[PDB]
């Protein structure tokens, strides 16, 4: 079941990528960079998840689905880049703030991987550092980044706020599932966690970009 | 023999690097970035191949020359960057298209590594995904990227087209040799593969940049 | 003692990071990028050194202990330090990102040769070490040659500051390959504990010290 679920995930990522490619061909005032980011996220995630489907992206240590971290260490900084470019749509870019989010995010995913490789108190030290990174990401998202979105007009700010809540709601689920699952307290079953880390990312990756791109395109007319 | 051949490769990379450094001192309207890229490619490749010569960049799994993938994952995106900056010479840059090529290329090399670590059907799934990335790279090269080259005038477009064909011809040899060699169908002997992945990269790396830089320098006024 | 020393290091990195954050809130004409770089260096290093403190960022190889977390630290922290140095030289003028990325490329190569040298034995070790030293020399040639000339093109006051930070960085950085060669990873003249203290004290000056000196100098160029 776990293999088939991952094949399914990868096929959905492939379909998402193709949809974003088709949209890119009639861009409606949205820059090519946004479409490129939208395509890389699912294609890379699809590849990583394909490795799990093929029985490669995991080892016994509990099962570590290490391919998930290879996925997220690329896909999640690109998602924050997407979020940051949305806030900045129609205005001056702040690449300093954007790379601040990328740095926090890459650190967050790494602490997760290290936490998964750790045992006892050490595991939760790393996990806790990852959660602290996420909180700071959310502080930036609803603080200075949102203020940039507001500086770019009511219609853009409305859209940014929607995508900001969408992203934030999904992202807090990841460390919650991690803590509950085999990598953490072990209250939730492996199969339950596998389904969560199949369904969440479909919404976090393809869902997010459908909502993000459609909203930005709608600002054209 | 395999060790000595790799020492030779590294010495040629070193010579190439120094030649590009000397050219950079009298740039003839070619930007420093092009000279930097031209030097990094062979220096990094030389280092990677030196590790093979010293017996470090390979393990038994059949022999995997993993240092080749460490080489290519840096050297091949830089080569496409070089190609893209050539198309854009004299005009506005399209870094989106450039990073599209970098992303495709890094994926291509990784699928190769994963394919080399795989057995049976799984190997050829990864290989096939790598080939699909290469096809898209070539489609970009002769499609949108060439159209940018054409927007920058007759003489630049002529040069870009030459370098584009040079690169494309060499690059399709890599997945061909891979499939024929021990990593694939195993028709070719290890020594045969080692020689191909010594001679190809000399032309793909040092050869390419001699052709690319000389062509751009020839466009210089006064 | 080695664990406690690393905990101490990480706490000092954390304090440095917070100080640079507070400075960033009243920037005095210094761009946000400089403050971001100043914070990333110690935070990343603190993380890497925390792994050593917890007993994770090291393994036994050739009977010697390899502190592999130091290389994970440096491969990110040292290119960011040269970026900081390069942006100082370019302060008030056109940027040269080609020269900046030249330094980043040399630096990342340097740290990798170090790691490979640490994993190597006999002549092979010193081939890698030697390539790393050659990278450092070229970095220093850039620092006192073309990069300094960019600093001079941005006026007397900036060039004076750049030269100070350039000497500060250079003096600290030549110590790293010296300690490495003398210590367990090299000739084995110096004891593990000696090396551990060197690679605790040097980086406090190389990371937090450097940025205090760099940022204070740039801020002092502001007229309020
Ligand atoms: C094993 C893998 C190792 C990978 C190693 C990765 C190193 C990360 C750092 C790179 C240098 C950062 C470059 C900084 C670019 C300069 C920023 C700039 O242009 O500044 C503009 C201005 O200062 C703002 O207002
Ligand atoms: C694990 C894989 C890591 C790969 C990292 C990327 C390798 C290096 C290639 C980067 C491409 C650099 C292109 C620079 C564009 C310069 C454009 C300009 O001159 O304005
Ligand atoms: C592919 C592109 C990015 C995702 C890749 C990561 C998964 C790689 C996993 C390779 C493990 C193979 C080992 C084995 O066959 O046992
Ligand atoms: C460890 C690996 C980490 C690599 C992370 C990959 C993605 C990182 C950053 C993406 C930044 C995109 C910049 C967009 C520029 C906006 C524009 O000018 O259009
Ligand atoms: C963990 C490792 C992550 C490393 C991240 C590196 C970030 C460093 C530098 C970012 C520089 C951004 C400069 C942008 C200037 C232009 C602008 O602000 O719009
Ligand atoms: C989950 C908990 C953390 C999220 C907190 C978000 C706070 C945003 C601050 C808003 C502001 O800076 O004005
Ligand atoms: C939807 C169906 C409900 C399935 C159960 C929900 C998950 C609870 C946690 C667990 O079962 O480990
Ligand atoms: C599995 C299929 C993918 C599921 C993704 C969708 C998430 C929700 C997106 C809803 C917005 C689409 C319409 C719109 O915003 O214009
Ligand atoms: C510098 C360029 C990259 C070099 C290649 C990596 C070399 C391989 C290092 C592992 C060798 C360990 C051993 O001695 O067995
Ligand atoms: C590796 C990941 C590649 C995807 C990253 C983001 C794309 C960044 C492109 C920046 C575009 C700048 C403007 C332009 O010249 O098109
Ligand atoms: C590590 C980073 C790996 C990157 C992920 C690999 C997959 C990326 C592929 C994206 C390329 C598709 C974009 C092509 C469209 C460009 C065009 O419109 O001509
Ligand atoms: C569409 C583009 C895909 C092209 C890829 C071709 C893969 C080559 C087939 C692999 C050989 C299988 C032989 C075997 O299984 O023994
Ligand atoms: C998913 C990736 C799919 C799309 C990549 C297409 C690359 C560009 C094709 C354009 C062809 C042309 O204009 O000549
Ligand atoms: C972010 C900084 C990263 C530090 C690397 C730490 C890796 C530790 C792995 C665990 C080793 C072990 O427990 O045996
Ligand atoms: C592993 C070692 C190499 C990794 C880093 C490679 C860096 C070299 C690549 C590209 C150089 C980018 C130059 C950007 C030019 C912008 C214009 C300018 O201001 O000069
Ligand atoms: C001992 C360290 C070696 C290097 C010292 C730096 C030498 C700088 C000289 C170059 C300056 C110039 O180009 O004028
Ligand atoms: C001042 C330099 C300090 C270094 C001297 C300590 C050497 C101790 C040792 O050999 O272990
Ligand atoms: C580059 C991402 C490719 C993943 C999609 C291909 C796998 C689909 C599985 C369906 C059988
Ligand atoms: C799964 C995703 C496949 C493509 C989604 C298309 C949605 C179009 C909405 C209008
Ligand atoms: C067995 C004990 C489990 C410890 C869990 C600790 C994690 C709590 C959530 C993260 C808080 C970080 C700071 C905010
Ligand atoms: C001014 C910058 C100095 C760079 C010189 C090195 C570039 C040539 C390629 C490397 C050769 C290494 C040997 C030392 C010279
Ligand atoms: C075991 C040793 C592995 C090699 C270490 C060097 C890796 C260089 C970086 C590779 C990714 C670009
Ligand atoms: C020696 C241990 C094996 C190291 C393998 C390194 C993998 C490098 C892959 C680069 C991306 C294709
Ligand atoms: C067992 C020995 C077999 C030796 C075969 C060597 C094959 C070398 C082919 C290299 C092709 C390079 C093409 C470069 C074009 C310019
Ligand atoms: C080594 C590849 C071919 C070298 C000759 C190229 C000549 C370019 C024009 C000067
Ligand atoms: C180091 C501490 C930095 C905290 C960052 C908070 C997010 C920005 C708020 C404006
Ligand atoms: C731990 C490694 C990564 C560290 C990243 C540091 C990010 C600092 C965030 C600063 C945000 C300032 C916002 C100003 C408004
Ligand atoms: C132990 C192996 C994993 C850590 C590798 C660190 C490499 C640092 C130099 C790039
Ligand atoms: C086992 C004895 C070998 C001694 C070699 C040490 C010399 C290394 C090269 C030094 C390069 C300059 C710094
Ligand atoms: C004035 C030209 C540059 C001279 C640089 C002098 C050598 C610096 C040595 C750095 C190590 C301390
Ligand atoms: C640019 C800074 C380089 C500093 C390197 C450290 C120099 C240490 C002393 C030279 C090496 C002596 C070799 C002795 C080998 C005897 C066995
Ligand atoms: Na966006
Ligand atoms: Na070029
Ligand atoms: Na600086």
């Amino acid at each position: 079941m776990i293999s088939i679920l991952h094949y399914g995930y990868s096929f959905i990522m492939l379909l998402g990528a193709l949809y974003f490619y088709l949209l890119s061909k009639d861009p409606k005032g949205v820059p090519a960079s946004e479409y490129l980011i939208a395509m890389v996220i699912p294609l890379w995630s699809g590849a990583a998840y394909l490795s799990i489907a093929l029985g490669q992206g995991l080892f016994q240590y509990t099962t570590i689905y290490y391919a998930r971290y290879i996925d997220w260490v690329i896909s999640t900084p690109l998602l924050l880049a997407a979020l940051a470019l949305t806030a900045m749509f129609g205005g001056k870019k702040n690449l300093t703030l954007l790379f601040s989010l990328v740095a926090l995010d890459v650190f967050m995913i790494i602490t997760g991987f290290v936490a998964d490789l750790s045992i006892g108190t050490t595991k939760y030290i790393w996990y806790s550092l990852g959660v602290i990174a996420l909180i700071i990401i959310l502080v930036i998202t609803f603080g200075p980044l949102r203020r940039i979105a507001l500086s770019n007009g009511t219609r853009l700010a409305r859209h940014y706020t929607r995508v900001a809540i969408y992203l934030s709601a999904l992202w807090v689920c990841y460390p919650t599932a991690w803590l509950l699952g085999p990598s953490g307290l072990g209250l939730a079953q492996e199969l339950t966690e596998v389904l969560v880390f199949i369904i969440l990312p479909i919404f976090s990756k393809v869902g997010f970009s459908i909502v993000d791109l459609h909203g930005l395109r709608k600002l054209h007319q």
